[PDB]
């Protein structure tokens, strides 16, 4: 129960709009249960934590590193209920990008091992 809701990684990034393709600052949090949740403002209390702006599930996701429109961009391709979506993110160095994509992949792998169990 508690290991599943551990926070694996959290931090700020920019998230690109889907239609108005601007970079928007968002605070994201990845948990062992595959939830990847974003906030306009970094949450300061539990109530704030419970009300994210963005919520994805990273089970079986794909992780793509790209250099356009900006270097150090990454794309997650994941399932949102029954629709496959892509979301685009940016951090300021390739090392930071690798930290995020590896953490997301580690969580996804964990969920897969749980299934296989
Ligand atoms: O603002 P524009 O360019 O019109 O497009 C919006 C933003 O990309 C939202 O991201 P953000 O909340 O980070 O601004 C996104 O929310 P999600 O990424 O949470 O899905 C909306 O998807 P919808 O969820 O389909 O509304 C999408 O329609």
């Amino acid at each position: 129960s508690m290991s599943d809701v551990a926070i694996v990684k959290e931090g700020w990034l920019h998230k690109r709009g889907e239609y108005i393709k601007t970079w928007r600052p968002r605070y994201f949090l990845l948990k062992n249960d595959g939830t990847f949740i974003g906030y306009k403002e970094r949450p300061q209390d539990v109530d704030q934590r419970e009300a994210p702006l963005n919520n994805f599930s990273v089970a079986q996701c794909q992780l793509m590193k790209t250099e356009r429109p900006r270097p150090n961009t990454f794309i997650i391709r994941c399932l949102q209920w029954t629709t496959v979506i892509e979301r685009t993110f940016h951090v300021e160095t390739p090392e930071e990008r690798e930290e995020w994509t590896t953490a997301i992949q580690t969580v996804a792998d964990g969920l897969k091992k749980q299934e296989e169990e």
